[PDB]
Parts: structure tokens; sequence; C-alpha cells
């Protein structure tokens, strides 16, 4: 077909000094520099072409780019008249070519006017093959999938490995959380196993809190330790192509993203739950006994209920919000790692909420325990003494006592009447010296007391004795003895084994007032609940060190957000305008995330899990796997154990 | 020939109104009263020969008396002359007629003086032929034999049969006699059979002492019981001529009556020193019994020398000082019946020093009951205890054993080494409560302690176990069935049945006292010292009761032997020259010795050796006469081979 009047332009042909554009060979031999307004000259449009060339970075826009500038800057001149670029031509770089309306922005002569760029024309440019694609540059990787460019460098996408630390980096963090997580999981799963094997006794509801918060730790640490699995990581990190994974759940890639995604989530999110429940537990065990609230021991529908539906319906909030992010250097998906305010609201705050909510519980409870501790703090010290050597060992207990917050009220034997004495006493301490040659006589005024002691309401009375003898005699504080002996027969509760004082009382202050310390010691506000309030405070211990670690990173990671991407973009290249002073990539990491606070909140995150697993760290274990050896080897045969086997 | 002048006297002779003197006639017819002085008529002269007639009593006089009254008071008067009696005829009377001269005295006209009684004259009542001979009253017997004859009273001699005491009272002791001397002679011959049965092994010396206890009540029984052989009572305490054998050893007499006496006196005095060598022994015995020395081992030869030699002296000085006296009641010869000072010398007296000598060690013996010995028990008590009460328990039988005599070393399960922990212990009690929702589970401090229980050395360790417990809980004191099982298939010896408390042991504290001291019970202590303790202290009872009944019949016989020679003296009589003067017989015992008392000393005395010969009346004699029957039948426990 003959070529149209509006597809050319008139203009006078000069032969081309450069028989080659951006690569490729020409077919004709005449251009004009009339399409080009930049340009006066071939030399000068030649010159253009190699800083247009500076395009090669983000290669789906060097693709399309290549034609159009081989179209403007050397077009077709023959017999006076240079043809026109299509309008089609023009418009397919508009798109992928956006990096050059935001950095420079298009000239007058390369944007598609109809005047410049007429619609139906033959391009010639068609005809000739720019077999050149270009590449992306080192923080950067070559990927065919849409949904993984970075921003405007179309055709590259972030590669998996997070550009912001070394492989030195990664190889120390990845040590540091196969260690922790090693130990973790091990030490929680003995915990586990130890319950199970005594799991109808274990099933108890003050202790079975122990359990589910170790069974929470357990399935956390499989999601820390997955990474480490031949190859695991980049599946769990990488996309199909190569580079990192991004607001997840994505279509077209594996679930080993969101699998470890949920069971890390889920499990930190169902373990900081059961430590509100602990706390709660503690605080309400107290008035049990003390007032009234009755015993809990039965909550399994209340608690199984708030403690396992709380991180479901965050878990698929986070989900439905696709917020799950890839991390290489942590190796596991987790809530809010390219937005930090997903992090902030899904994590940040729901530790935040459970520290001032189970913060309130431990603060309950040890008020609660004071408050017994005043009720219990009344105390008789009766006394025999001739010399005075009981006397002051009496007087020295009583100000120990006092010094503790107890209200002691010190007696004389010899001023006493034995008809309810011990009446209106939480403890009681019957203190007597040890006389007569051949045998064994109480102090003169003691002996009208011990003959009545009947009367004087010993029985489950708690009490201790004292008194002060000669070794250099026979039967040596044989009145301790006598007096244990018929408190003992009477049903009075011995607190502690009587202070038997050798010689001098002054010489032994300190041993005095070190049994003082025991015997108050031995005054039980529940054993079986004491250790349970120790394990609440411990774990709010570590919480509170992981909220803080949190709340670092939420403070400062809008600034390193900003220096991702100001890092990336700058390594990208694709200097379109002017070359720089030397070839220097000329880029920095102003500033990047902590890897220390990272560090510190993995050990109090990991380190609840194996502070909580010493729960089981006592006597009572040993029996339990006894008894699981000893009927292993007694049901290695038929049937089991019986009534006399 | 023509009659002497200074054989006859001047006097007017009288015919005689009498024609017969004291049963005999006289051949003359003429008499005269002037030898008589205290006859002036012949009615008086007869009168007198009836007081003189009182003496046919003590017929020794009677004989020679009866020709001299009759040559007296009726003599022979023919032509104004009178005819005096003999010297001869007078001088015959005055030895047999003491008792005259001893009562009343012999009248001017009766002493032998030449000038009433001249030398060589025709008596004429030498032809006169007096048949008359006199008799003796129901206590006294004839008796030719001078011996026999009692006191004044020549002719008659006191009858066997004891006059004190009747027929009926001689039967009824008799009686009693045979019935304890055929027991204590019975019962002491199966302990002596036994001991020779098995002479080896129970010739041992703190036990041989009683079968020579035995040895000694077996001889006196014999010599108690010899009395009744077919008229051998008689041969043993009557004489040959019929009276009582008294102050034996006598001349032309049978033995019989000193071989009875030495047979019960020689077997009553070895037995006695036989006592004071049990007491002596058990005293030392038990002593020694902290240490393996042997107290008794070279004493056995002075034992012997003591017990035969002692009764030896004393059966030879009674036999020389002759006051072995026949008893027709007691039926046998014993030292002292006639004067009571030698049964009080001879028995007495060495029955108070056995009581004094064998009292002292019994009293030492019972000193060393009371005194510290040089061994002592050692017990170890290991509780396990988780709120107290097997604490409280184990403290409880700790004060009881330590109470006791015992070395408690109380420790806590908690804080004991299995290894050789039992070594040095005669008793280990352990103590353990029960614990466990479905099961049996030991309280947690033993569990160590019993799984290692193989390395405490339990193996022929005398144990016992204890544990508080429940019964609201399905297996009741589960721990304390574990811990006595455990010790059993290690080879204990298991004490007792575990004490197991049900609820609060505060409430059950006497239960714990009680097995407690039960537990110390089933532990073997030595029952052979302990028996001859017992023994001792039964033969001194015995001892004691006899030396009562010697000394009532010491502080009263001398009133009995008096009224036994005014009993005897009175009923056969006398009357030399009175007219009695309107008198009353009323002759009677005034006191007599008590039976009842003698009763009491043979059952005491034949007690003893009944008492002594249950000292073989245990389980191993049976087992004694067992072996006895098949030794001698030749099989063994079974058929011999
Ligand atoms: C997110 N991020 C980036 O570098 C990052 C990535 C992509 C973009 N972007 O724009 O595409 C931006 C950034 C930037 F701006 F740098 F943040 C860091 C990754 C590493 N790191 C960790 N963070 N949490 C945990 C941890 C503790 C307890 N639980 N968990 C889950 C953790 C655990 C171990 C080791 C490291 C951890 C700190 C933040
Ligand atoms: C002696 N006498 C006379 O009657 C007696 C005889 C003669 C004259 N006299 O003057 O010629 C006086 C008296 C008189 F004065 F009455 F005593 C009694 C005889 C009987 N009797 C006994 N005596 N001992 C024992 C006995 C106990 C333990 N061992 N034995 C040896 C004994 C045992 C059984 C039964 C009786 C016994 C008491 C004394
Ligand atoms: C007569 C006498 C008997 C004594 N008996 C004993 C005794 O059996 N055991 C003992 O340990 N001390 C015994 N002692 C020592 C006293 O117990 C000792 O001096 C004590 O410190 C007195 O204290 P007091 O002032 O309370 O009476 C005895 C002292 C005396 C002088
Ligand atoms: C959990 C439990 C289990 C128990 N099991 C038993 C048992 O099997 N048999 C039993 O007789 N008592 C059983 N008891 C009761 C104790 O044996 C009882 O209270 C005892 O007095 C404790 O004594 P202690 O102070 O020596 O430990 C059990 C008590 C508890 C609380």
């Amino acid at each position: 077909p003959p070529p149209l009047s509006h597809c050319g332009r008139a203009a006078p042909c000069e032969p081309l000094r450069y028989n080659v554009c951006l690569g490729s060979v020409l077919p004709y031999g005449a251009t004009s520099t009339l399409l080009a307004g930049d340009s006066d000259s071939q030399e000068e449009a030649h010159g253009k072409l190699v800083l247009w060339s500076g395009l090669r970075n983000a290669p789906r826009c060097w693709a399309v780019i290549q034609p159009l500038l081989c179209a403007v800057y050397m077009p077709k001149c023959e017999n006076d008249r240079v043809e026109l670029p299509s309008r089609t031509l023009c418009q397919a770089t508009r798109g992928p070519c956006a990096i050059v309306e935001r950095e420079r922005g298009w000239p007058d002569f390369l944007r598609c006017t109809p005047d410049r760029f007429p619609e139906g024309c033959t391009n010639e440019v068609q005809n000739i093959k720019f077999n050149s694609s270009g590449q992306c540059e080192v923080p950067l990787v070559r990927t065919d999938n849409p949904k993984s460019w970075y921003e405007d460098v179309e055709g590259c996408g972030i590669q998996c490995q997070n550009p912001l630390f070394t492989e030195a980096e990664h190889q120390d963090m990845h040590s540091y959380i196969a260690a922790f997580g090693a130990v973790t999981g091990l030490c929680t799963l003995f915990t586990l196993a130890t319950f199970v094997a005594d799991w109808r006794n274990s099933n108890r509801y003050p202790a079975v809190i122990l359990f589910y918060v170790n069974a929470c730790f357990f399935v956390g640490s499989i999601g820390w330790l997955a990474q480490f699995m031949d190859g695991a990581r980049r599946e769990i990190v990488c996309r199909a192509d190569g580079t990192m994974r991004l607001g997840e759940p994505t279509s077209n890639e594996t679930l080993s993203c969101v699998i470890i995604f949920v069971i890390v989530y889920y499990a930190l999110m169902a373990g900081v739950v059961w430590f509100v429940v602990l706390t709660y537990a503690w605080h309400t065990s107290f008035k049990a006994l003390g007032t009234t609230y009755q015993p809990l021991s039965g909550k399994t529908s209340y608690f199984h209920l708030l403690t396992w539906s709380l991180p479901f319906v965050l878990t698929v909030a986070i989900l439905a919000v696709a917020q799950v992010d890839g991390d290489s250097v942590s190796g596991i998906c987790f809530v809010g790692y390219k937005n930090y305010r997903y992090r902030a609201g899904f994590v940040l705050a729901p530790i935040g909420l459970v520290l001032i909510v189970g913060g309130y519980f431990l603060i309950r409870g040890v008020m609660t325990l004071f408050s017994i501790k005043s009720n219990h703090a009344k105390a008789l010290i009766v006394y025999g003494s001739t010399t005075g050597n009981t006397e002051y060992t009496a007087e020295t207990i009583a100000r120990e006592l006092a010094d503790a917050g107890y209200e002691v009220d010190s007696r004389d034997a010899a001023s006493v009447e034995a008809g309810g004495l011990f009446e209106g006493f939480d403890l009681v301490l019957l203190g007597c010296s040890t006389w007569g040659d051949d045998s064994i006589e109480l102090q003169d005024d003691f002996i009208p007391l011990f003959d009545s002691l009947e009367e004087t309401g010993a029985q489950g009375r708690k009490v201790a004795c004292f008194g002060c003898g000669d070794s250099s005699w026979e039967y040596f504080c044989g009145a301790v003895d006598a007096i244990e002996e018929k408190l003992k027969n009477l049903g009075a509760e011995i607190v502690q084994d009587g202070l038997r004082i050798d010689g001098d009382p002054r010489a032994a202050r300190d041993d005095i007032v070190g049994w003082a310390h025991d015997v108050r010691g031995a005054i039980k506000i529940n054993e079986t609940m004491l250790r349970l309030g120790i394990f609440g405070f411990l774990a709010f211990g570590f919480v509170l060190i992981t909220f803080s670690c949190h709340f670092y990173d939420f403070f400062n990671q809008a600034e390193w957000e900003r220096s991702f991407r100001d890092y990336v973009l700058c390594q990208a290249n694709v200097t379109i305008g002017l070359p720089t002073k030397q070839p220097i990539p000329d880029c920095e990491i102003k500033n990047r995330p902590s890897l220390l606070v990272e560090k510190i909140n993995l050990f109090a995150m990991f380190g609840t899990g194996i502070a909580m697993s010493t729960w089981v760290w006592t006597k009572a274990t040993l029996l339990i796997w006894r008894r699981t050896w000893c009927r292993l080897t007694g049901q290695s045969d038929d049937h089991h154990h019986h009534h006399h086997h």
C-alpha cells in the first residue's frame, strides 16, 4: 500500500552516520533529527540514546521503550520525508515506563500527541528485532509474576533474603532461634509428658493451668524450629519465583507460610490468655478458705472457652486483612512485618491488655495474702524460768515475732491459770528449763500448768517448744521433751522441733532469732497455692519484657520501612538523566531494625515456656515416672496391680 | 531245932479273929499286936493291911511287901511268945518298895533295925504261899524288863500306844501320813526317773540341784511309809516286851527304830541343806548372766561335801546322846519326843539357820533383779510420716521400750542411708503410712529405703512393722503389708503382727503402748533362770511353815510332858498308908500336843517334795519319755538303723 500523508512529515534526508540503534541493525540508510526535539545532529541523537539506555534496569519498560526511542531519534527518511511513529507504539510505553514520568517526566516530543504520533501508521521498527532484555540489580531479582514486582520497577521483585541484614547476621540469628527453640521444645515436652503420666490426678484445676501453659509454648516451639528442616525456611519465607512473601494469604502460593503463621501466632495468643487464667486462679484460691468465693475446680467450660476462642478470632482477622508477612532472618511468617500498624494492633495491644488484666489479679491476690496473715498474727509465749535464761529466750523470740508482724503476749508460768489459757492465739510457744539432779524435773512454776495442760485448749493449736538446759547434765532439755510429748498427746500441732539452748542463751542469740524465723516459716499459707503465685509473677516479668520489645519496633519501624524503600529503589540503579561521577552504588541503610531487641524478645518469649516447665521440677515427679517404670515391668506380663500385688 | 531267945519277944497271946492275911491262910491260931506299933487291936491291924494293900500297883514291891506285912501285923504267938521277922525279909522290901520312903516314909516298926528284925530267924511266912501278884493300871503294862519300868512304879512300864491320843486319832493321823507319803513318794520317783532317763543333758549344775532335792524327799517318804507294812509300826515304835521305845539306842532291842530314824531325819536335814544350795545357785547364776563366766564351776565338789556331811554329823550326835524316841501316832522314831530340848536343838535350830542363810541369797537375788545389767537391748525405729501420725506412733513406741530398759534410736526415713542400716540392733521397728488414690503407695520418704531394703541387713534380723492409715481408703495400711512382705522375702524374723492404726493414733495411745509391750515379750529370755528363782521362793515358803510348827511344839511341850507324867502316875495308884480322906479320882489330861499343828507340819514338809517334783513338769519331759520308750524298744524317731 502507498504511504499516508499524515503518517509522514517533510524533512531533508541525511545519510546515517550510525548503522546500529540500541544494538539492532537498521534496514534504511537515511535519517532525520526533526522528530527528536532535544537533538539537532546525529552525534547528539546518539548521545541522548546513551542516557536513555540507563533504563536497562526495570526490563518490562526497557523492552517496550527501545522501539519507540529508535523510531524518534533514528527514524526512516526517504525522498525528503521522515516516517512518524504510530500512537500504539507510544501508548505501549506509558504504563510499564511510569518511572520516566515519576523521575524526569516525558518530554514534549515523546508524549502521545495525535500530531506527533498518528493513529494507524507503519512503525518500520515493528520489523526490527530488539533481542536486548535488560537486568535487575543485586537487592532485586527478575520475576515474571506481576504480583511480585516492587513499586515503579516493573519486571523486578524484592529478593527473599532480607537486604537490611548480612548473611553473617542471618546465620547468627538462626543459631539463636535453634538454641532457645530446642531447649523450650524439650523442656515443655517433658512437662506435658509427666502431666499425662499422672493425667487422672493432675487434672486438678489449680495446677492443670500449667499443663495448657506448657502446651502453647510447645506448639509455638515447633513453628520456630520448622525453618531448620532441609529447605523449609525458603518454602516458608520465599515465593515460588524467589521474592519474599508479602501480604499473605496470597493466590497461587503454597500454605507453608500461613501454616507456620497460625502455629506461631495462635500459640502466642493462647499462651498469654492462659497467663491471665493463672493470675485469676491464684487470686481466687485464697478467698476460698479466707472469706466466701468457693472452689473454681469445675470451670472447664469457661476458661477453655475464652483461652481458645480469643486467639482464634484474632488469627482469622489477620488472614482476612491478609497481613501475614514472611521474614528470612526470623525464619517465620508473622503479622505485620511489611506494615508495622498490624503488628502493633494484633500483638502489642493484646499483650498490653493481658498485662493490665493479669497484673490486676497479682495485686489483688497479694493484698488478700497480706490481709490473711494479719488475721493470723496473735502469739502467746508462756515460760518457766528460775535463773532467767528461758525468760531471756522467751523475750528474744518475742521481738523476732513482733518484727515480723505478730502481736506477742509473753507470760510467766507462775502467774497464769491453765483453764482456757491458749484460747485466742494462732501460735503458742511454751518454754521451760530442765531441773532435777537424778531425773527430769520441770521448772517449778511450769508444774501446775503442765499437770493441768488438758484444760488449756491445746487440741488442734499450733505450738512449738523451747528451753534452756546444760549438756553437762544427763537428759539435756528433758522439760522440752516432756512438754512436747504432753502437747502431742493432747492433739496439738507441733510446728517445729524444740529450740534446745546449751548454756547461756545470750551467746546463742542468733540461733534463737534463726529458730523464731523458721517457726513462722513453717506457718503455711497454702504451700500448694504459694508456688502458683511465684509462677504468676515469674510469667508476668517475661510477658512485660516481650511487650517492651514489641513497643520499640512499633515506635521505630515507620523509619525503618522508609529506610528500606530508599535503599532498594536507590540500589535499583535506573538513573536515566546522567551518569554518576564514579560507577559506585552510593547507597546506604540510614537506619534498620535492632537484632538485639529481637534476641531480648525471643529470650523473654521462649524463657516463659522454660520457666513454666519448672512447675513439675519437684520430688513428686520422680515418683510419677517411678510408678510408670515399676508398673510397666508389672504390666510386662498379663493384667496389672492388685490389692496384695 | 529249939527257937532262939533273940528271934522271939514276950507278949500275951490272943486268938486270931481273922484266919486269912492278904488272901493267904495262916497255919497258927494265936497272934500279937506288939510288933505293929500303929495298931493296938486285931481290928485295927486288919484295917492298916487294907491301907497297905493299896500297893498292889507296882507289883515288884507288892510281891516282897506281902510276907513282911503279914509277919508284923498278924504274926505267930505261941506259949506267950511272938516270933520276930528276919532281917533278910525286911531288907528285901527296901529296894523295890522305894515309893514307900519317897511318899510316906517307913514307920519306926518297919525299918530294918537288928532289935526289931534280927539276923537268922525262921519267918514262918516263908512256908506260906502268897499267890497274889498285883497289877498295872490301863496306861501302864506289866513288863518283866527293868529298862522298860516307869519311874517309881517298878514292875510296870508305859504302854506303846500314846495314851494322850485315842485309837480314832491314831487311825486319822496314819491315814493322813499314808495319803501325803504316797503322793510325795510317787511324784519324787517320777522326777528322779526323768533326770536319770536323760542324765547327760540334765546333769547341768543350775538344774541338777532339783534332782538331789527330790532324792532327799523320796528317801524321806520311805521312812514315813515303812510303818504301813504289815505289823511294821509296832516293830518300829514298840519294844520287845510291849512298852514304847524311849532314849534309843538301847541294848537287846532290834534296829527297826534307829533305821527308820536315820532315813527320816537324815533325808530331812540333807533336804534343807540342798535348799540353801538352790538359793545360792540362783543368786550367783542370775548375777553372772551378763557374761560367759560360769560361777558354780568348781563349787560342785563343795556342795556335796556340805549337804551330805552336816546331816551325817547331826544324825551321829543324836545316836550318841541316844535321844531317838518312838511314837505310835506319828508312826516313826525321831529325835526328842521324850525330851523337847533335843528336838529343838537338832531340828528347830538347823531349820532356823537354813532360813536365815537361804533367805539371805533370795534377797541378794531380788537385789540383782532391780540392779543395772551389763547387757542392754538396742532397738531402731525408722518411720515414714507426712502429717506426723506415724512419727507420733514411733515416738510413743520409743518411750515405752525406753521405760522397759531399751536403747531406742528413732530416725526419720527421709534422713537415712539403707546400707547396713539395721546393723547393730536386736530389734528393728519399721513404720510407714499409706498414700495413693488408686493404689498402694508408701509414704514418699520411705520409697528410697524400701527400694534398697536388700542392703539394710534384714536377713535374720528381728523386726515388726507399724503404721497409720484410714479405713475410709480402699487398702487399709497397705504400706505395713508391703514392708512386712519385703522384709519377709529378705529373710527377716517378723516378731508380731504389724500395729495398724485407724485414724488418729492419739485416741489409741494405750493400744500402741500395749503392742510395744507385747513386742518385747516375744523376745525369748532365760526361762530356766526365772523358774529356778520361783522354786527357791516356793521351797522357802514351805520351810518357813515347818519351822513355825516345830517352834509351837518347842514353846509348849514342857507343859505337855508335865501333863503326861501327872496323868500316867495318877491312873495307877499307890497309897502307902492313907485313908484317902474321902477323895474324887478326877484323873484326866490337862493339856496335850496339837495334832492340827502336826498335820500343818507334814503338809509343809511333804508339800515341798511335791512342789519341787514339778520342776520336771514341762513339754521337754514328754519328749524325754518319748525317746526313752523308742531307745529301749530299739527303734529311733521311726525305726532303728
Ligand atoms: C520487619 N523486619 C524487616 O526487616 C522488614 C522487612 C520488609 C519490609 N518491607 O517494607 O517490605 C520492611 C522491614 C522493616 F522496615 F525493616 F521493618 C524486621 C524482621 C526481623 N525482625 C524480627 N521481628 N520480629 C520477630 C519476633 C519477635 C517475637 N515474635 N516475633 C515474630 C523477630 C524474631 C527473631 C528475629 C527477628 C525478628 C525485626 C523486624
Ligand atoms: C512327843 N509327843 C507326845 O505325845 C509325848 C510322848 C511322851 C512323852 N513323855 O513324857 O514321855 C510326852 C509327850 C508330850 F509331852 F505330850 F509331847 C507327841 C507325838 C506326836 N506329835 C508329833 N510330833 N512330831 C511330828 C513331826 C512333824 C514333822 N516331823 N515330825 C517328826 C509328828 C508328825 C505326825 C504326827 C504327830 C507328830 C506331837 C508330839
Ligand atoms: C539442780 C539442777 C538440775 C538441772 N537439771 C538439768 C537437766 O536434767 N537437764 C539439763 O539440760 N539441764 C539441767 N540443769 C541446767 C539448767 O537447765 C540450766 O541452768 C538452765 O539454763 C536454767 O534456765 P532457767 O533460767 O530458765 O531456769 C540443771 C541445773 C541444776 C542446778
Ligand atoms: C491422697 C491420700 C491417699 C491415702 N491413701 C491411703 C491408703 O491407701 N490407705 C490408708 O489406709 N490410708 C490412706 N490415706 C490416709 C493416711 O494413711 C492417713 O491420713 C495417715 O494418718 C497419714 O499418716 P502420716 O502422718 O504418717 O503420713 C491417704 C490419704 C491421702 C490424703
